[PDB]
């Protein structure tokens, strides 16, 4: 029925921002105004804030496209709104073909109207926070009641879309969002699990962990905050790499935009997901320092650490 919904759970017990991003993939969206946090119109200068958008939940992908065509801008990529349960909601931009992140906090979702907070200028060129206000440019009109609504019809449509991710190295599981299965908290909000990196092996299974080190974190992740942070395994402190994180793509993809001491988005296709084991893969190094494909072991954590988010 609705193949985002992993384990077919009633809405009341999924994440606000998977429920978001549905709600986002249901209409095409343009940039309509820009606004100060007064409430001032500063629409005309700030016109490159405003495209068109196609959201799919299911695939966790975006394209911005043209708002006088609908010809792609050519960027897509990754995006989601954060759990929203314990922590502010935010829609997360990892674009694919731009080669940068975003990190957008919500102001307004209702009906034909999604608002986000971005940096913008004011009438004299400086750097201001602002309102992107994007309007959906199809579905209902949202006014008075219909018994035979006259919707509009959606016209977008994804250059490409998300490809077939199909590399599988274990059991991944597709009964519980990817986000419980390595973020699970209990009844009220608190982180329950650590994993760490144990092993990265190249295509058939040797060992090359010894030249892909810097793989290997103690990860913490929290599926009500959408907050990830990885940290030194063997001494316990931050590697300054932590933000957002996304399970997505029917578990198919760990995606994370990092907001700390080196910022970065991450995309990498899961080949292992159970709660023994989750298995990433991206390309890394053999001892001979040649560029091979690799395969990043997690296994829940067994040592004495139990660190606390830093942000």
């Amino acid at each position: 029925d609705n193949p985002n919904n992993l384990g077919d759970l009633p809405e009341y017990l999924r994440s606000v921002g998977i429920r978001q991003d549905e709600g986002l993939s249901e209409k095409d969206w343009a940039g309509t105004r820009v606004y100060d946090r007064n409430g001032n119109d500063l629409t005309d200068e700030n016109q490159n804030l405003l495209h068109a958008i196609k959201f799919d939940a299911t695939t966790s992908f975006y394209e911005f496209f043209d708002k006088e065509t609908g010809e792609s801008t050519g960027d897509e990529g990754t995006f989601f709104m954060t759990a929203g349960i314990t922590d502010v909601s935010r829609l997360v931009i990892i674009s694919e073909t731009k080669n940068y992140q975003g990190v957008y906090p919500l102001r307004t979702l209702y009906q034909d109207t999604f608002t986000y907070r971005q940096m913008g200028k004011d009438k004299n060129g400086n750097d201001i926070e602002v309102f992107v206000e994007n309007k959906a440019t199809s579905g209902p009109v949202y006014g008075r009641p219909q018994p035979y609504p006259n919707n509009r019809p959606r016209t977008l449509e994804f250059t490409n879309g998300r490809r077939a991710m199909t590399e599988q190295t274990g059991q991944i599981d597709v009964n519980r969002q990817g986000d419980e299965i390595i973020g699970k908290t209990s009844f009220d909000g608190t982180p329950q699990l650590l994993w760490n990196g144990t092993k990265v092996v190249d295509k058939d299974g040797n060992d090359v962990t010894s030249a892909n080190q810097n793989f290997i974190s103690l990860a913490k992740f929290d599926q009500d905050s959408s907050k990830y942070e990885f940290f030194n395994l063997q001494t316990g402190e931050t590697r300054g790499d932590y933000g957002y994180f996304k399970v997505g793509n029917q578990n198919k993809f760990r995606a994370h935009v990092s907001i700390g001491t080196n910022r970065y988005g991450a995309v990498l296709e899961l080949t292992e997901l159970n709660d023994n084991r989750f298995t990433y893969t991206r390309m890394g190094k053999d001892n001979e320092g040649n560029d091979i494909q690799v395969y990043v072991e997690h296994e829940p954590y067994q040592g004495t650490f139990n660190p606390e988010f830093t942000f």
